[PDB]
């Protein structure tokens, strides 16, 4: 009863489900951003709307760290999927996360790797635990698996092969997730990723990603919901 | 008035760290902040980290916190302009990240959603940059410097940028973040960097063969402007 849950998201569509169910809203507009606090299920949350990429989510995060001082952080949204099983809608959760447009291997780091930072970021065990039992519950598909983000919407093509080659075992890519593991993973912050597909990332990803959002939107936001009931309570 | 400086590495800050006096350090999110005055002048100097991410955390902190009234880029710079040497100094007209790609949906290659292709460092910034490098005889060449979260050691990765920004004079990795950061804030900023290498097949040794040479010419820039910019 006194946890408090950050909850980012990048898009207004990926974020407006979930704004009209806090009950005692309030709105925070700063750096560019907007924060919804109040609570969803009884539970304490505060929601922020971070525009799109790893500087914007980045930007966000910082402000809803360290003003919000949420106890955990849930990033939501859609991403486009790498791994052979998945389908529009089905679900995605962060084991770790890593920039696949990171790249300073000409001294040696590890690619995706920034100086400074370790090759990836970890999920927080419970939490995916947690996100595992409402997957399981709500009887939806999905697979746990290396999540990459990067400033860039893929389309197939190079872009899509360059990632298959050098994160095989990535199994969704998107464009916020590994800037805020980045910054949680400054403010010791436990994080974890909950997204929907909406797209293969592949010559069609556009027209896919169109058609799909409001149920990529609908699909990630039932298990955000679902996942901070599980989370306050159990 | 307070003058922020954001520089990447500690090889990057060290030198003007030293010359802070009533210096206090702060430490949050993991970055640093030292306050105090440089020859005078009210700073906060930051020690970011590495990339756009790391710019932009460190960024929105000093902000958020610090309040400056200005913000300064600093550190090195691969040369992509043809006159430029290691030493040099690049001024930005302006920012762009160019390896943002959301062109799929219509947006100008660079440009994220939400924001505009490109940053424009201040006029006042610039015109001051400008008259130390004139008063202190610097080969400096100003316009667009662009940022990605990649080394560039020619190749492909060269390739790319000469593609998309033939009219780009350098690049790094942390200015558009930091132009970016100072936009959502309203905070007029400038990038002045040294050049350390010209991003080609050797510049990873370029790089760390004149390391300290990008250090001491960028502050000694950052150390004139900033007197500029208060006193005259
Ligand atoms: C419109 S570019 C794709 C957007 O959807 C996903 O959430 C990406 O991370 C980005 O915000
Ligand atoms: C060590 S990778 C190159 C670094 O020097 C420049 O300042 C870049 O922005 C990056 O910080
Ligand atoms: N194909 C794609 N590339 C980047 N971010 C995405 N988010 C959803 N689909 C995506
Ligand atoms: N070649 C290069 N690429 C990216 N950042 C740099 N900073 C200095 N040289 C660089």
């Amino acid at each position: 009863f006194s946890m408090k849950i950050g909850i980012i998201g990048a898009m207004e569509e990926q974020v407006t489900l979930l704004r009209d169910k806090i009950e005692n809203r309030q709105t925070i507009s700063l750096g560019g951003c907007e924060i919804y606090t109040g609570q969803l299920n009884g539970t304490e949350v505060a929601l922020l709307k971070s525009g799109i990429g790893k500087v914007a989510a980045a930007l966000g995060a910082t402000l809803l760290l360290e003003h919000c001082k949420p106890d955990v952080i849930i990033n939501t949204g859609s991403a486009g999927g790498l791994a052979p099983t998945l389908k529009v809608g089905d679900i995605v959760v962060s084991d770790e996360a890593r920039y696949h447009d990171a790249d300073v291997t000409a001294f040696g780091y590890e690619y995706g790797q920034l100086p400074g930072c370790p090759a990836g970021f970890k999920a927080d065990d419970k939490l995916i635990a947690a996100a595992e039992a409402c997957i399981a519950e709500l009887n939806l598909n999905a697979v746990r698996g290396l999540i990459v983000s990067g400033d860039a919407f893929i389309n197939g093509s190079v872009g899509l092969a360059k990632i298959r080659h050098n994160f095989p075992q990535a199994i969704a890519v998107e464009m916020e997730a590994t800037a805020i593991a980045h910054v949680c993973h400054n403010f010791n912050v436990p994080f974890v990723v909950v997204r929907a597909i909406s797209d293969v990332a592949d010559q069609q990803s556009h027209l896919s990603f169109d058609e799909f959002l409001a149920v990529a939107a609908k699909q990630s936001s039932l298990m955000v919901e679902s996942l901070v009931q599980k989370l306050a309570h159990g």
